[PDB]
């Protein structure tokens, strides 16, 4: 669900991080195309992907199981789709957090010329 | 009107229905690329070309006449893009209701990813 | 910032002007794409290209100074971007004003599949 | 829930219905003070004392089992709370209907001022 | 209508001027009751006893005419109730210009302790 | 500001917990009569009645400055206004977090019949 993926993010960065990632560059966010700006969007990109290859279910709609361990995101008993779909979430989570450092201001609601681009390939 | 489009379709599927095409596939909301993923996306398509195709009005804020009679929407008095307007809400609507059987929840805010195929022209 | 292109665009012609450029023609509003349709809609293609060229700060984030002297908008003490940005929101009010007499109704909220051309380079 | 009073209301009256609802009088919708402007209002000051009434659930988030018959609601299988949960809807959502010739268009969100009155008990 | 009101107090103050009266002090916006903080409030409370007098039309969705005529709001041609909703939104928008130096932005989203005094009637 | 406040809260009980207090019993959120319906609901009544108080800044809207200490919050340096309002939210946000246990989802969205009683000054 993308409110577990929201609550991934802001149990890794802080308060409202998800908002950092509402637009961002020119895969983090509604629609994406294009070449990623950097290592964060193409975190949104892989993370894109990773919910294309979904089936039988919907990654954004259904509710799995999953925790914090000392810090740490933890999916739990997952079967499935449903265990995909977590993993999707979780590695992209990780996956800002990792690249926080190099999160480019700029790039919030990044133009839409700026991703003109040809859309690379999953 | 697409409040009167939104009519249409609860009027033929039932309370908030119209929220079931609100981003469903390639096609169902809002813009549209990649190739229809099944009837109802189709029908959606099918729709936005309609649309496409109107001139000398706006399809999705003009007001035209039609109504419901035993259960099926009924055109009434149209002329120019009014008429052409009403007839694209009513195939559409009545095109839901007619897959509603294959209706593929799966589908609902449906990845980017899935929809970079060559986009099918009008 | 976005709120200030706002206040110029009604600033020069009047309260909620700012509305008939959110979703008209295929760039004026969220994303852009295809053959701009008119004088009005090329204004906003430029405006878009003015963004994507901007290059240290966000443009729709960042605040700059500017005024109105006369009914006239002015960027003030601006170096670097934010010299660039305003004068990309200034351009493109004026633009809009300059162009209001052939503002098309039915470009509102334009058919997805009316800009499915070749998106024009900036 | 409130979702499910929502289609008790438009099942009854048509679609969008409910939005008749969401403020009119001086007791459809949040709040509520004064004396009813008529036989609906006065309904829906009996709608939100009958939530008031429920204890052990939530009136507005509980989802409780509800079923259409030949134009009628008829709420299930419902045991405690859910049962009474239902009622309060059912009851309110026929009043509507109930009503919907008296209904006043004049009443809809209406001014504060017209509601200070003193107000009757539960 | 409300949009009119808004175009009025735009008119008179400026773009996005109405949101500075949309929840100030006790009266400006929705429910009411304690004593004014200063002339703007008390220009409200008066604003809402207003529309409470209207009968026959919905003051908040009627629509009538008015204009502007070297900087100042005139209302135009109205019979029976238009002609009042014109005048109740009139006169409270010439108040918030009239007293715009007065304004104090410490009385926006006032808390509701603040207004718990006796209420004046209309 | 609010949004500081909403840190608080969800720094202290983890992400979207403020949500638990958008309309919870009598008086947390906007408005509040009645007596309150536990330590939570009592501590929103102090709330309000500790934003009240406040004079020369707006509360809700006023940036002032503080910061986690090994999970517990601390007001920063601040001074006149800005110190009384981070302290009205740092109780606040602390007696959210001591009374979590007794949090009873039954009183969220109350109706409004149930604050009807008498209301305590300030
Ligand atoms: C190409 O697009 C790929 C998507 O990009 C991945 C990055 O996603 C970050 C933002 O994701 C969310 C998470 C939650 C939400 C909702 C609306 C469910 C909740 C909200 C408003 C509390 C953030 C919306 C978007
Ligand atoms: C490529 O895009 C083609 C459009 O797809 C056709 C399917 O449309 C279904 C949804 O259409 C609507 C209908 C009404 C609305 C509004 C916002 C007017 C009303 C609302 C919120 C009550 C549903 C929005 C979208
Ligand atoms: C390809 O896209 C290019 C953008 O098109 C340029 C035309 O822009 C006109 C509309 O721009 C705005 C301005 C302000 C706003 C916000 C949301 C900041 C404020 C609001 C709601 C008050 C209008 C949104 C869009
Ligand atoms: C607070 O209510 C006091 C009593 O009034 C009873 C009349 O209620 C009218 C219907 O109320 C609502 C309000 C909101 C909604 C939501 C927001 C859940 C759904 C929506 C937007 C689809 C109407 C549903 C029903
Ligand atoms: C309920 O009002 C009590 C009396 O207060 C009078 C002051 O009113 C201030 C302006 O009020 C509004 C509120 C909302 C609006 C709408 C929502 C119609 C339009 C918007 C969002 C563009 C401001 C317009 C004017
Ligand atoms: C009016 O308040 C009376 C006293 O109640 C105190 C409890 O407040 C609970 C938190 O209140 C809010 C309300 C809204 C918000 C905003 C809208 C600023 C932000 C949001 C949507 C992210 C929660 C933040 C905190
Ligand atoms: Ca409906
Ligand atoms: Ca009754
Ligand atoms: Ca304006
Ligand atoms: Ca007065
Ligand atoms: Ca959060
Ligand atoms: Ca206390």
């Amino acid at each position: 669900n993308l409110f577990q993926f929201a609550k991934m993010i802001n149990g890794k960065l802080g308060a409202f991080s998800v908002w950092n990632y509402i637009s961002y560059g020119c895969y983090c966010g509604w629609g994406g195309q294009g070449t990623p700006k950097d290592a964060t969007d193409r975190c949104c990109f892989v993370h894109d992907c990773c919910y294309g290859r979904v089936r039988g279910c919907n990654p954004k709609l259904a509710i799995y199981a999953y925790s914090f361990k000392k810090g740490n995101i933890v999916c739990g008993k997952n079967n499935g789709c449903l265990r995909d779909i977590c993993e999707c979430d979780r590695v992209a989570a990780n996956c800002f957090h990792q690249n926080q450092n190099t999160y480019n201001k700029n790039y919030k609601f990044l133009s839409s010329s700026r991703c003109r681009q040809t859309s690379e390939q999953c």
